[PDB]
């Protein structure tokens, strides 16, 4: 059963990252994995407030944009809002109840908080460019293409949370709930956590990239420069997040943490592969919806597509997976000046 | 029946603060209660890092304190570490799954985040004054004197968490679970939230204050000044947190947010009064503890206790509870030079 302050005096240095005794004393004088303490310090050094980025000229530039280019900017904004909305609460609600080491507990919390800063920045941009934000915010949940092309995300979290609840209440075994047989197994829960983690990783590694590239393309035609400065900050935060999920996944893979997680990573390898491939496809589909009731001059659905492939391969290899796409060179190296 | 992104387009202004549809889109262009957005704003403007306050000279001051003064300083730090260890994690684990308005959702992740900074600050202090932090950190979990408070506080959050889990897993009704009858009633669930929210108010309202007082007592004496600087940053954050729980409680009690909550607030009165008083008495016994070995210069058990009584009456009144102690002027006006 979960407790906010476990009463057993435990050596936190020997607990696994997940499924061990809930964290009791939050101390930062020692760590099982210093990478997490490093990441917290770095995120705290990058603290920024949106409020401090002038975006007044952007309302002018935006007003002057062709409808087709406006739809691209708005749509991306709507998409980033969906993601960061989910990224703000999810790590806290889904992982926090499973963490067993303090450095990771605090990291998750610092990471989810920085996502809320991102959310706030969208509000800042939006209310500075459109005379009524509700048009944008109200077409999110309903936008059939955002929900369609971003199908699967709440899914991994939602099932994990439900499973976690059953396990925290009932414990392992086969039970009878309202006449129904329900089986609770930790190994299964670990698979659910592992794949959730691999999906967050995909989200962090690839999902923002086509948005960033659009935003940045605008900045290269010398337009939407305040937005661009914000996206620059956001991207720098996402790089830390990703570095943090890659490490978690890789440490889990090495078998140096919980040994059962090393068997699970291996047996799930094919699903890891498929979800990444599914995500790439989703981004590619997004690429069309954007390059729809028109397009752009400097970029197009094919260029986007090449880039999504370019990036997905880099990212999959970082986590030890096989490459699904043909190897190519970055198709828009100009993005590199704005990145990380 | 909890999701990280509800698919129903809903009017977020019309939703209650808790137990409504889970929050989908995080937008901050509008709010049902401006207070929570204001709170997020101040807390961000107050951002600070413990690392930038120099604690080095505090080493010689602590080393030179009389032994029983070292016990007071340390026990206090231990107690503060306990409270903030619970406060970094809890609000997120306990409230997030029940919030239905975005501003509240965000404020709760910002609030909890600022508390991780407080715990980080206690390691910074501890690290800089003793040689082995493990001596401090390993005597909190099982230290008898601290322990009682921990159990009392955790309890409220824990029962709330468990009932929330059954609620979201099975919904209301009389259910069977392995031969056992289990009744789930939202009325009762509301009752448990009100009470845990009441105990956190007492926690922010009064339990930290007595620790502050002792910290500030040394500062008045020109001792342990780095610590005193950090504690001043901490008490400034605490004032905002309390402002939050006070507002939440008052909104609930007035029936303005959820009519049923006004009924629950009245049914619950005596017990809220009993809990605040119980909290106050622990602080007193805690003071009697601290000063068993003799007063520190400038502060003593009796004054402290008068101080608890004085602050309690204030806090209580603020949340419409009867005053349990005889009215008095603040017995240690000098604390105001350090608080706000
Ligand atoms: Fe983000
Ligand atoms: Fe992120
Ligand atoms: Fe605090
Ligand atoms: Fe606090
Ligand atoms: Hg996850
Ligand atoms: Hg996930
Ligand atoms: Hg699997
Ligand atoms: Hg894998
Ligand atoms: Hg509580
Ligand atoms: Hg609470
Ligand atoms: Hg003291
Ligand atoms: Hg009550």
């Amino acid at each position: 059963a979960y407790t906010t302050f476990s009463q057993t005096k435990n050596d936190q240095l020997k607990e696994p990252m997940f499924f061990g005794q809930p964290v009791n004393v939050a101390r930062y004088d020692q760590q099982k994995y210093d990478i997490f303490e490093k990441l917290i310090e770095k995120q705290l050094s990058f603290f920024w407030r949106p409020e401090e980025v002038d975006v007044s000229r952007d309302r002018i530039d935006y007003q002057a944009l062709p409808e087709h280019e406006k739809h691209i900017f708005i749509s991306n904004l709507k998409y980033q809002t969906l993601l960061d909305s989910i990224q703000g609460r999810s790590p806290n609600v889904a992982l926090l109840p499973l963490i067993s080491i303090p450095e990771l507990e605090t990291w998750v919390e610092t990471w989810a908080f920085s996502e809320t800063i991102h959310s706030r920045s969208y509000t800042h941009i939006i209310r500075n460019i459109v005379n009524d934000p509700s048009v944008v915010f109200d077409d999110i949940v309903t936008n059939e293409q955002i929900q369609k092309r971003a199908e699967g995300i709440s899914s991994y979290y939602d099932e994990l949370i439900e499973m976690t609840s059953y396990w925290h209440l009932l414990g392992e075994g086969t039970h009878t709930v309202n006449g129904k047989t329900v089986t609770v197994s930790l190994r299964e829960l670990k698979k659910k956590l592992y794949l959730c983690l691999m999906s967050v990783n995909a989200l962090e590694a690839i999902r923002f990239y086509v948005a960033f590239a659009c935003s940045f393309a605008f900045a290269e035609r010398e337009l939407m420069e305040g937005n661009a400065k914000i996206i620059r900050l956001i991207a720098r935060d996402e790089a830390l997040h990703l570095t943090g999920t890659q490490h978690m996944l890789n440490l889990l893979r090495s078998g140096a943490d919980d040994p059962e997680m090393a068997e699970i990573a291996e047996e799930c390898k094919q699903e890891c592969y498929d979800l990444f491939v599914q995500a790439a496809q989703q981004e590619k589909d997004w690429a069309d919806y954007l390059f729809r009731d028109g397009s752009m001059i400097g970029l197009n659905k094919d260029i986007l597509c090449q880039y999504v492939e370019y990036i997905t391969n880099i990212r999959m290899q970082a986590v030890g997976l096989d490459l699904p796409f043909q190897t190519r060179s970055n198709p828009i190296p100009w993005i590199n000046t704005w990145l990380v």
